[PDB]
């Protein structure tokens, strides 16, 4: 399918035990989606003080439309010092490795995949 329905965990940035998926671009990109495919993603909501305490480069959730069932549509965008690798509406959040964390809610998307 072109898209997967997921509820993922909202997670607060203090709690996050792994503060990115690797190195680089090409890297958080692919081990986001697997871990989205795994079901082991959580997401940061974005505010102040918030990336500056997680790894770059980052991955973000963004609005790739306007909501089939309750789930947004979103697509992933990386970015690494300042520049982003795709195009897309605003950040719903910032995706990290979920290890077991309490949610405090959870956001239901539709993933572009």
């Amino acid at each position: 399918k072109t898209h997967v329905q997921l509820s993922l965990p909202v997670l607060q940035v203090r709690d996050v035990l792994v503060r990115g998926f690797g190195d680089s671009v090409e890297e958080v990109l692919s081990e986001a989606r697997q871990h989205l495919k795994d079901g082991t993603c959580g997401l940061v909501e974005v505010e102040k003080g918030v990336l500056p305490q997680l790894e770059q480069p980052y991955v973000f959730i963004k609005r790739s439309d306007a909501a089939p069932h309750g789930h947004v549509m979103v697509e992933l965008v990386a970015e690494l010092e300042g520049i982003q690798y795709g195009r897309s509406g605003e950040t719903l959040g910032v995706l990290v490795p979920h290890v077991g964390e309490i949610p405090v809610a959870y956001r239901k998307v539709l993933l572009r995949k």
